[PDB]
C-alpha cells in the first residue's frame, strides 16, 4: 500500500518507518554439488563451466576441487603411487582433504552467503558419496549428484593431453612419462569403482550421469528450480571444438554524436567496418557459420555486408535506456543530474528510468546464452552493453566488472575453447571510429568541514 | 546497407526493389514427435500439453491422434476384442488408420507450414516403429521418440477412471464394465510390448523416455533447439494437483484517466480490491501458495495486501508501449493515426514504437510459464496484456485471439487441471472498477468510387 521506489534498481519495496530500535533477522537450503566419477571425465571442466554460469546469471557459487587441498597439505606430486588404494597414508590424506573442503562448504553455504558448492572429485565409492550425504543432512544443504561416464580410451586419452600433462602435477614430467603416470593413477580407482545405480541403490537420489561426452542421459528426481536449470545447461553444452567471435555494429551516426540508445544507421566508417568484417570472415575460412545480430538497424546493416543469412534476436538490443535515449551523457548530466550520479555508483545494478540495468540485460541474454553454447561457430553482431555482458561470460567477469569491460568498435573477440575456458584473441579490422568506452568516475555532511 | 522498417513489427528488412518481374522462391526440416507406450501411460495427455506449449511460442504442431482415425473408420467401439492381437482384420484396419495419419502427417509438414506433428498412439513394436522411421527418412523428416513408462497399477487405474470411462468409446458402459474393458484392452499389448532400448537397440535414435510420471529420465541424442526445448518442458511438468490463479493489479490512476502504461498506484477501488483478494485467498484455504508480482507499483501494492511473501518478476511487467507509454487512446489515435491504426489491424503482431508486441510478450513469458509448470499452488497478480498471454497459453487460444481475451478488472481466473487440459472459472470480487478492454474495431483506390 505504501511503498517507495528503490533509488538504483528502482524496485518497489514497503516503506519500513523502522521503530525507535529498528530489528533485522538477517541474512531456499544452499545445494552441494557432488562430481562423481574416474579422474579424466572432465569433472573439474565441468564444475569450473557450471559455476561459471551460475554466477553470471547470478546464483553465488563456489568450486571446492578437493585436488587443490591435497596439493597444498602435500606440496609437489611425485607419481600414482600416492593414489594406490594400499597407501594407507595417502588415504588418510586424501580423506582429511575431503573434510576440510567440506568445512569450507559449510562455512561457504552457511555463513558467506553461497548458495551453490561445487564439490570436485572423485567420490567414487558408495562409501565416501554416504559421508557427503551424512553431512549435507546434518547442515539442511540439500545434494545433487554429477556423474560424468566415459568408456572411450580416445576421449580419455585427449582429455589427459589437454589438461593433465600440463597440469602442475606433472611439472617435472614429458608428456610420455605424464600420460603413462596418469593412466596407472586411473587404474587405481577402477577396483572400487561404484557408479551411481538410479534404478536401485540410489533411486532416492538426486542426479544427473552424463553419458559418452553428453550423448545420453539419465537423470533421477530433479528437486527444485536450481537443479532444473543446472540440468538443462549440462544437456546442452558439448566439447566439439568451434569458435566464437563477438563484435559491435559498424560505428554509428548515434556513436558520432555521443548519443546513447536509439536505431541510427551506420557512418561512412561503420559501413567500411562492415565490407572489412566480410573480409575477414572469409578469410577465416569456416565451413559453416552462424551469424546473429539484435533488431536495431546497425548490426542489421552490418550483418548484410556479409552475404551470409543471419538471424535477428530482439534479445540482443542493447541496454533499454528508458527516458535517457537518444541523449548525450552530456544531456543526462545536466537534466538527470541525481540518475547520472547514481549509475556511477553502482553501474551494474543501476536501472535506468522506465529502461534497464545490467542485471536485466544479463536475465534478458541467458536464452542467446544457451543457445550459443549448443551451436558450433556463430558470430554475434551486438552492442557494447550487451557485448560486455556475454564476454563477463565467456571470460568468467564478476558483476562489478562486467559493465567496464572494453569492447571497442570495429574490433573482433575471437573466442576458442580451450582447457577449462576461453582463449581470447582481439583483432581490429583497421577502420576508424569514435571511442565509447567510459572507466569509472561528503564533507559538509559531517561536523567541522 | 539500405534497408526499410516493416510498418507493423518495426523489423528492418533489406529494401528488395524488385526487378520487372519479381521471383519469389517459398514457402530446418520439420520433426515426427512419436508417441510411445501402453496405453493409459498419457501418451494423448503429453501430446496435447507439448502441442499447446510449442504452437503457443510460435511453432506450428499438430496431434495426429491415430485413435480419432479409428473412431472414424470404425463408428463405434463395442469391446477390447478390437485391440486383439489376433483380430486379423482389426489389426489390418488400425494399420490403414496409421499410415492415412501418416498421409496427412506428411500433408501437414510439406505442405501446410507444419513444423512439428505428433505421431500419438501406442507405437509399442520395433517393427511399427521402424515403419515410421522408414517415413521419416524418406520424406526428410527428423524423428524424435517419448516413451511413457508406467507400473504403477495406482497411476493406471487413476488415469483410466480420469479420462477414459468418460471417453466416446465407453458412451455406453458405467464405470465397472469401462475399467474392466480398459484393463483387458491393455493386456492385449504386454505381449509383444519392446520399449525403446537406448543402449543397444536403439543407440541411434534421438528419444526421452519419461518414467513414473517424471520421476526419472533417459535421454538419448538431441539433435537441435526444438528437441532441446521439447526435453526441458517434458522434464518440468508433473501431474500433482495444484490450482493457479490469475488476475490483474487492482484498478490503478492510470486506469482511471484511460492511459495506457506507466506505473501509477492503487486508486481508492483498486485497494478495495486488494483487501477482498486478500479475503478470497484466506477462504481457498491453500495449505502453501507462491504469489507472483510484476515489478510495477500497482501489482505490487496488490499484494501487499495479502500479508504473503511474494516474488516480483520484471517479466511480469505490462506490454511496453514505447513512445506511446502514459497516453490515452484518444491521444494516440490523434498524434500516431497510422500507428492506431496498424495495431488494429495485427494486434498481436503490432510492436509500438521503440516498444512491444504481443509477441515479444510472449517470448517474455516463456521463463514464467515454465515455472508456473513447475509450481504447485501460485498466483499471479499482473497486468492486462500479460494476462492474456498467459490465458491463451492455459486455455489454448490462438495468437489472433490471444490479444482480444476479455480479463477485466478485479476478477480472479482459477484454473484447476482436469483431463487433458484446464477448468477455468471466474470469481468476480465485487469491487467496481472501470473496464480496460476494448473489442476489434479503399473506395477512392479503385476506379469508379
Ligand atoms: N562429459 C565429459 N566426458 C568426458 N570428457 C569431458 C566431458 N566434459 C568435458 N570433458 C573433457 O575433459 C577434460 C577436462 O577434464 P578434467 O575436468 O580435468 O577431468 P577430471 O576432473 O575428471 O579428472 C577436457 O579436455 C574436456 O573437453
Ligand atoms: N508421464 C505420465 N505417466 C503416467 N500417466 C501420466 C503421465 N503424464 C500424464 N499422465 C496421466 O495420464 C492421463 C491421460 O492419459 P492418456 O493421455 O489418455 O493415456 P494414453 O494416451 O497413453 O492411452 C491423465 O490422467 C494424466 O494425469
Ligand atoms: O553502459 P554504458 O557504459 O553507459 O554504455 C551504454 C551505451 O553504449 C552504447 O551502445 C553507445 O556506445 C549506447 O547505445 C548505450 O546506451
Ligand atoms: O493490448 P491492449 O488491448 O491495447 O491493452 C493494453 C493496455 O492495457 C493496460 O494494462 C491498461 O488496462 C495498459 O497498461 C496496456 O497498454
Amino acid at each position: 500500500l505504501e511503498l517507495t521506489q528503490s533509488r538504483v534498481q528502482k524496485i518497489w519495496v514497503p516503506v519500513d518507518h523502522r521503530p525507535s530500535l529498528p530489528r533485522s533477522c538477517g541474512p531456499n537450503s544452499p545445494t552441494v554439488i557432488v562430481m562423481v566419477g574416474l579422474p579424466a571425465r572432465g569433472k573439474t571442466y565441468i564444475s569450473k563451466k557450471l559455476t561459471r554460469y551460475l554466477n553470471w546469471i547470478g546464483v553465488p557459487t563456489k568450486v571446492f576441487n578437493v585436488g587443490e587441498y591435497r596439493r597444498e597439505a602435500v606440496k609437489q606430486y611425485s607419481s600414482y603411487n600416492f593414489f594406490r588404494p594400499d597407501n594407507e597414508e595417502a588415504m588418510k590424506v586424501r580423506k582429511q582433504c575431503a573434510l576440510a573442503a567440506l568445512r569450507d562448504v559449510k562455512s561457504y553455504l552457511a555463513k558467506e552467503g553461497g548458495q551453490i558448492a561445487v564439490f570436485d572429485a572423485t567420490n567414487t565409492t558408495r562409501e565416501r558419496r554416504h559421508m557427503i550425504l551424512h553431512f549435507a543432512k546434518e547442515n539442511d544443504f540439500k545434494a545433487f549428484f554429477i556423474e560424468s561416464v566415459c568408456d572411450d580410451p580416445t576421449v580419455v586419452a585427449s582429455n589427459i593431453m589437454e589438461v593433465k600433462i600440463s597440469s602442475p602435477d606433472y611439472k617435472d614430467c614429458n608428456s610420455a612419462e605424464a600420460m603413462d603416470d596418469f593412466m596407472k593413477r586411473i587404474s587405481c580407482y577402477e577396483a572400487s569403482y561404484q557408479p551411481l545405480d538410479p534404478d536401485k541403490c540410489d533411486r532416492d537420489l538426486s542426479l544427473i550421469k552424463v553419458i559418452d561426452v553428453g550423448r545420453r542421459f539419465l537423470v533421477n528426481r530433479v528437486q527444485d528450480h536450481i537443479q532444473s536449470r543446472i540440468v538443462y545447461y549440462l544437456m546442452n553444452i558439448h566439447v566439439q571444438p568451434r569458435t566464437i567471435y563477438l563484435c559491435r555494429h559498424g560505428e554509428n551516426e548515434h556513436n558520432l554524436q555521443g548519443r546513447i540508445g536509439g536505431d541510427s544507421g551506420l557512418s561512412s566508417r561503420g559501413k567500411k567496418f562492415a565490407s572489412a568484417l566480410s573480409k575477414f570472415v572469409e578469410e577465416q575460412n569456416l565451413k559453416d557459420l552462424r551469424v546473429w545480430t539484435s533488431q536495431l538497424k546497425s548490426t542489421i546493416q552490418t550483418a548484410e555486408a556479409l552475404r551470409l543469412p543471419y538471424e535477428q534476436w530482439k534479445a540482443l538490443n542493447e541496454i533499454d535506456a528508458g527516458v535517457c535515449e537518444e541523449l548525450t551523457y552530456e544531456e543526462i548530466r545536466d537534466t538527470y543530474p541525481e540518475e547520472y550520479a547514481l549509475r556511477e555508483q553502482d553501474k551494474y545494478y543501476y536501472r535506468y528510468p522506465t529502461g534497464e540495468s545490467y542485471q536485466d540485460l544479463v536475465q534478458r541474454l541467458e536464452p542467446v546464452i544457451m543457445e550459443l553454447e549448443r551451436q558450433e561457430n556463430v558470430l554475434v553482431i551486438c552492442h557494447q552493453a550487451v557485448l560486455r555482458c556475454l564476454l563477463a561470460y565467456f571470460l568468467d567477469k564478476s558483476a562489478e566488472e562486467m559493465p567496464y569491460l572494453k569492447c571497442p568498435l570495429h574490433t573482433v573477440l575471437k573466442l576458442t575453447p580451450v582447457a577449462y575456458g576461453c582463449r581470447v584473441e582481439s583483432i581490429y579490422l583497421n577502420v576508424e571510429s569514435v571511442c565509447t568506452h567510459r572507466e569509472r568516475s561528503n564533507p559538509l555532511m559531517r561536523r567541522n568541514s
